[PDB]
């Protein structure tokens, strides 16, 4: 019987991939607690024990760090999109920082057993030595590991010292993706079938009807959606009402007018998770994060990639993509009439997709993989 | 790879024990949905999806129908405290009726693999039908089933007519109390180890403190409270004044102001799980919910049972609190300085608590349970 830690660090798509581990360990018997720094309500809100291990932390503070430690690191990495996470070190450093004096302190007082971490969470490993316990990690999207620790840790050196902690090695890596979507294996890599959380919902007196038409899914994340705003959109939809499909809208709950009056196969809905729409949609087109490209694959269905020219983080996901042939790649910009025909028309999309599909489904479950980690320390 | 279908009808204790089985199976990598009518937002902070299947439920539409189909039920069985479930089946039938037309639709659209339904919800024994599937009963106190469901579904004839519906059996009942707090077994009775669920919390900047001296738990739940009324704890509060030991009040999210002042050897604290509470706490006071029983004793600590008198549910967990000596029963009226001298002091009750915690550790977790009910269909 274990107290197990679960360490996330801010940022897209941080969270939500370690729930099911969450759970998985809990009706498994053992303890568990969730440190976070942001949306710790979203960690409460699928039934966890949170604490806020920086309730100061500040985007702004993080980019003084950066300015501090590499001036130059936004007017140079920081503008061209991020291929390798090893150079964004004295970033993810920055990121860290904040959360190390209360990830400390709550690892005296919990004092787990075992320590889960997301990729983007050196904190984790840092955790897991103040405690003298293995930690395992949680991979989100395409993202190779490689040295990124070792250079994260060098900016926070101070901190260590500090806490008298050093870098460890997590015993096992457990990715989001399957095999044929990677094409470099990480150290001690795992893999484990995608099990879609978006959080919970009421879902109203009965299940979403079945559409007349199966519908396209056009959706942002409602953070992704903050950034960007509403501008990235209308090219999609002025693109769609030119397309033989019927399309479905998935802006979250946002006020949908100041678009402007909605082409006449373009519906827009209210929030559900993405599982839950996606089951009655025949594609999906979305802004390319790891969590919906898998989202999506368990749908069985193709997908087209379209983030905003601005956003410096979708590479890895969009060769995965590409390369596997389970979708199409663009920028929500260059959107046209004629992609979106394609992502419906193309029929090997749908094979590549429902192979891939057939591939994670074979793969060990959140409750299998628990298990496998348990055996394993 | 299966549909799985949770229902729970209205009543205090229904839905959480319910929660561990659910993410259990989504966990494993099932599709899981709750059916409630009451609570839809508590079933959602779960992280879960929920259909509200009777939006209209009304407990005072419900004390009609069974003023209509037995008169005398009011001022009789109503009277006097529940010893036998089956004894209530005019008023069970009357909460679960509100809940089929909208249970039926939801089996239809969804089309369930498999049913998993808590005690007192018939409904889901008959949504079972519908679909032609196995159903598991969920029990959440020491309340043995006998024949109530065949005396529920009496009260539901019309009901079962139109939907053309017979009744089954469950294929297995998963038991809360361990094998040593009954007296008499359930058919196809199945033991779970307990593991407390509250809902999730941000527990803020830390961990509870560990507190100076060591303390006694006197808890109550918020909606037990909301039935009840906070003065039916005034008696127990006053008699603690009076314990050369410490305590700890913890009455939900209430406001608390309406006790006045409070004797010096007595803290409030704010909402928590009742399972983070009692990490601290060295015995506990309380209503005598079996949720609440089996949380108790997980912490392995002795525990009183003080209802209201005015509660006609308390029988059964108090007999078997009793009998088995892991605490002691009393009525909140009746709560004096010399019981609470005696939960504190009578080290029996400690040793019998810790050894029926030993029992129920031994049982298998709801993840070995998922996978024991799969193999059994």
């Amino acid at each position: 019987h274990m107290r197990v830690l679960f360490v996330s660090s801010p940022g897209i798509g941080h969270l939500f991939p370690l729930i099911q581990l969450a759970w998985g360990f809990r009706t498994a018997g053992h303890d568990v607690l969730i440190a976070v720094a942001e949306h710790a309500d979203r960690a409460a809100a699928a039934g966890l024990e949170v604490v806020d291990v920086a309730p100061d932390y500040s985007a702004v503070k993080v980019f003084e760090q950066v300015a501090k430690d590499n001036p130059r690191f936004a007017e140079t990495v920081a503008t061209r999109p991020a291929i390798d996470l090893e150079e964004w070190g004295v970033q993810i450093a920055a990121v860290n920082r904040p959360l190390v004096d209360g990830t400390m302190a709550l690892v005296d007082d919990y004092r787990p057993d075992l320590v889960v971490y997301e990729q983007g969470a050196t904190v984790g490993l840092l955790a897991a030595d103040r405690a003298g316990v293995p930690a395992v990690q949680r991979n989100q999207s395409a993202w190779r590991t490689r040295g990124m620790h070792r250079s994260i840790a060098s900016f926070l050196t101070d901190l260590m010292d500090k806490h008298q902690v050093s870098l460890p090695e997590p015993v096992a890596t457990i990715e989001s993706f399957p095999p044929s979507l990677l094409l470099e294996a990480e150290p001690e890599g795992w893999f484990m079938r995608w099990v879609p959380y978006g959080g919970g919902a009421v879902l109203g007196d009965r299940l979403p009807p079945v559409p007349a038409r199966p519908e396209v899914a056009i959706t942002m994340g409602t953070i992704e959606l903050q950034a960007f705003g509403i501008g990235a959109v209308e090219p999609i939809i002025a693109a769609a009402g030119e397309v033989d499909a019927d399309f479905v809208l998935a802006l979250g709950d946002l006020d949908i007018s100041p678009l402007g009056t909605l082409p006449r196969n373009v519906r827009a809905v209210g929030w559900t998770p993405l599982h839950t729409l996606l089951r009655t949609c025949t594609a999906v087109v979305h802004h390319g994060g790891g969590g919906t490209v898998m989202t999506a694959i368990d749908a069985g269905i193709p997908q087209l990639l379209a983030p905003d020219p601005r956003d410096q983080f979708q590479h890895t996901a969009r060769e995965a993509v590409s390369r596997r042939g389970i979708g199409l790649v663009s920028t929500s910009d260059k959107v046209d009439a004629d992609l979106l025909r394609r992502l419906i028309g193309d029929e090997s999309l749908r094979t590549a997709a429902r192979e891939v599909r057939e591939e994670m489904v074979a793969l060990p479950t959140p409750a299998e993989t628990v298990r496998r980690i348990v055996e394993r320390i």
